[PDB]
């Protein structure tokens, strides 16, 4: 847990941190936060919303949506709670809680999220257990604005596993069953409309149960942390425009977009396209000065690792895990 996150969740209420469910949701640089619209997939009793609330502050919202009746009924109790502990008022919440498959977020009750209305959306460990991946992910796309971005962790593999292991219980449930393959994840979030996939992080994934491990022999999976950012302009390739981008600092001593661009405060770092948009389209525009394009130069390469930068997604993983 990020130090900054402590000395909120010590002010969450008990019996949210004590019935939530799962990992909390990885969140993007708190200060970048700021008047942003939040929806946590799968938000069990709100702990990740609750933490967004304090950090979006009074002028952001935050939603959850969840399908486990009792888990969103302890969310719900506490909306004054948090309203009184971080916004000074019981009347003063910027939060809600909805009732939905994370499938269909036009049909949540009491009210569905509406088109391109949210700037974040997080989850962690939802895709895996969900009943149609591609309908999630056009779901997400349809909610977020231009410029927004899904920031989210799951498990992936690094090759397709056998029929045998996508029906067996235990690896179901584990989040392994029913992981994708990394270049199918990536074939499938461009289908959904997602051009560009960043790495924020990445961890191994152990299954050591000689059991389970003889479905998956020689699978290695990862626990990976992307964001997909919604922006029409993106293209499919990485291409140098000439451009620089500076981080004016304001959200911390620097930003870190992705295990690619790290932006030092007041110091020019060389973008290609995609990541100069994203900039400049995002929120992150507020923290930012982009340079204008020039003439296209070809691929981009302006970077230590660009060879990495423009490699197949696995590759990206597998190296940067560690060594
Ligand atoms: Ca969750």
């Amino acid at each position: 847990v990020p130090e900054s996150h402590r000395k909120i969740l010590a002010d969450i209420a008990d019996e949210v941190l004590e019935k939530f469910y799962g990992c909390g949701s990885t969140l993007p640089a708190d200060g970048s936060l700021e008047g942003a619209t939040v929806l946590d997939l799968g938000c069990g009793t709100g702990r990740d919303v609750y933490l967004a609330s304090k950090l979006v502050g009074e002028h952001g919202k935050v939603i959850g949506v969840d399908m486990l009746d009792n888990q969103l009924e302890v969310a719900r109790k506490y909306v004054e709670y948090h309203a009184e502990k971080f916004f000074g008022s019981p009347s003063r919440s910027n939060v809600r809680f909805l009732k939905g498959f994370i499938e269909n977020l036009a049909t949540a009750e009491p009210e569905g999220v509406p088109d391109s209305s949210v700037d974040i959306v997080i989850s962690n460990c939802v895709c895996n257990l969900s009943t149609n991946k591609l309908a999630l992910f056009k779901e997400i796309h349809r909610v977020l604005r231009d410029g927004g971005e899904l920031y989210f962790s799951d498990v992936y593999a690094d090759r397709r596993l056998s029929e045998a292991a996508q029906q067996d219980p235990i690896l179901y449930g584990e989040c392994l069953g029913g992981a994708l393959y990394l270049e199918d994840f990536r074939r499938l979030v461009a289908e959904a409309g997602f051009r560009d996939v960043r790495l924020v992080s990445v961890g191994p994934v152990d299954v050591s149960d000689p059991q389970l491990r003889k479905l998956v022999p020689d699978v290695q999976f990862y626990s990976c942390t992307f964001r997909c950012f919604k922006v029409a302009t993106l293209e499919a390739t990485r291409e140098d425009y000439g451009q620089s981008a500076t981080y004016l600092g304001g959200i911390g001593e620097e930003f870190k977009l992705d295990r690619f661009f790290t932006f030092p405060r007041e110091k020019p770092v060389r973008v290609d396209r995609n990541t100069a948009e994203i900039i400049r389209h995002s929120r992150l525009h507020q923290w930012f000065s982009v340079s204008a394009e020039q003439q296209h130069m070809g691929l981009f390469k302006a970077n230590d690792s660009y060879a990495l930068l423009h490699a197949p997604l696995s590759m990206q993983v597998e190296q940067l895990v560690s060594g």
